[PDB]
RNA sequence: GUGCUCGCUUCGGCAGCACAUAUACUAAACGAUACAGAGAAGAUUAGCAUGGCCCCUGCGCAAGGAUGACACGCAAAUUCGUGAAGCGU
């Protein structure tokens, strides 16, 4: 017990580093900034694998909440262009 | 303009032939530097691989650059049991 036990404890501080939430939406355009630097994180895991199914998910849930309508059309119509078949990822776009 | 032909009448004047539309695209990453040093379940490293929104060396579909470097797990949707409160023709 004392080694899965020990295990427990070691594997509860194995976690690395808590989040630095700081400055959240803050100096007006630098909130822009940031959501520059995260379309462009998002636009590098969408390019990383072309056939990525959730990374596109993930970019619509962004997309739609940050993107309002344009950026969001843009990537729903990016990811409905580039894909054909799986018509169940055209239901989550429409 | 030149050369030639008196071709027309004076050395020079006039006329005819031959030479016959150039130039433009003309003229005005890599150096230098501080840093720190390198993947594969306890320590060290063979290598060869896969896709680019990354390249250099290399005539080169030869090959070479620490395995030349870059590169983590989200799912399109529910269903049944127990207790408490309110309403009911």
């Amino acid at each position: 017990t004392a080694e899965q036990l020990l295990r427990e404890a070691k594997e509860r501080e194995l976690e690395l580093l808590p989040p630095p939430p700081q400055q959240k939406i803050t100096d007006e355009e630098e909130l822009n900034d940031y959501k520059l630097r995260k379309r462009k994180t998002f636009e590098d895991n969408i390019r990383k694998n072309r056939t990525v199914i959730s990374n596109w998910i993930k970019y619509a849930q962004w997309e739609e909440s940050l993107k309002e309508i344009q950026r969001a059309r843009s990537i729903y119509e990016r990811a409905l262009d580039v894909d054909y078949r799986n018509i169940t990822l055209w239901l989550k776009y429409a």
